């Protein structure tokens, strides 16, 4: 049990400790496309960069590469596509990403404005009659709806291949109260956020891997994720006793650096992980509990 671990951790002060022992047993792996001197401005920050072994290759023939990692969750049978908040450059290259390996859905957990800076690129149209073509890797991008909370908004998409008109729907979840190098406001918003992503039918093996980023695609995309798988799991086996958080997020960071960014963000997982158990466990009615703390409406 985890909730024994939690006590532990918790009761002896060590966090921090646990967290750089993750940080110094984390894999390295060569980023060598990611450093190619004509990817410079494909890169949001000079210290994250997908492994080439995981880096997921836009299908052209110029260049490509973009930073985004696949990681590939092979026991909990989940695939997550994670990538940096798209720059303005690499607006179509993302789109083309998701069109290439047929995602359904986007999630986003960051602002375009955090910390007085801008962390990611307004990639997505804000009004229906306002569409975004990209020139580049030809694909428009239309807002067909959106449902506006007051911690988080899902967007439907609709994303057009123009050079087949092929046209596909994508879902956009986009949680616009969770700090950057920060947590989310409880474990309730999160697992009831988490659980609207997975109510979507976004995250099937029926589709490409969902999308993940936030700013840098490591910190709160890795939160995300690992709570995701490990509550997947936990699911497959009915047997919470059997998940190794630190393991799985070491298994997550052989595909992509630096997930999770801070001790509390560890100590965070830990927390979502223990109260979706009670889910996952056969208590079905802790779903709406969280949606009603999550204050939603
Ligand atoms: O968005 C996030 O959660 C995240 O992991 N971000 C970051 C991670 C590493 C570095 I270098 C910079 C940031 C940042 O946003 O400034």
């Amino acid at each position: 049990e985890m909730e024994k671990e939690f006590e532990q951790i918790d009761k002896s002060g060590s966090w921090a400790a646990i967290y750089q022992d993750i940080r110094h047993e984390a894999s390295d792996f060569p980023c060598r496309v990611a450093k190619l001197p004509k990817n410079k401005n494909r890169n949001r920050y000079r210290d994250v960069s997908p492994f080439d072994h995981s880096r997921i290759k836009l299908h052209q023939e110029d260049n490509d590469y973009i930073n985004a990692s696949l990681i590939k969750m092979e026991e909990a049978q989940r695939s997550y596509i994670l990538t940096q908040g798209p720059l303005p450059n690499t607006c179509g290259h993302f789109w083309e990403m998701v069109w290439e390996q047929k995602s359904r859905g986007v999630v986003m957990l960051n602002r375009v404005m955090e910390k007085g800076s801008l962390k990611c690129a307004q990639y997505w149209p804000q009004k229906e009659e306002k569409e975004m073509i990209f020139e580049d890797t030809n694909l428009k991008l239309t807002l067909i709806s959106e449902d506006i909370k007051t911690y988080y908004t899902v967007r439907q998409l609709e994303l057009e291949n123009l050079t087949t008109q092929e046209t596909r729907e994508i879902l956009h979840f986009h949680y616009t109260t969770w700090p950057d190098f920060g947590v989310p406001e409880s474990p309730a918003s999160f697992l009831n956020f988490l659980f609207k992503v997975r109510e979507s039918g976004s995250l099937s093996p029926e589709h490409g891997p969902v999308v993940v980023h936030c700013s840098a695609g490591i910190g709160r995309s890795g939160t995300f994720c690992l709570a995701d798988t490990c509550l997947l799991l936990m699911d497959k086996r009915k047997d919470p006793s059997s998940v190794d958080i630190k393991k799985v997020l070491l298994d997550m960071r052989k595909f992509r650096m630096g997930l999770i960014q801070t001790a509390d963000q560890l100590r965070f997982s830990y927390l979502a992980v223990i109260e979706g158990a009670k889910f996952i466990m056969g208590d079905s009615s802790v779903q709406d509990q969280w949606k009603e703390l999550s204050h939603e409406d």
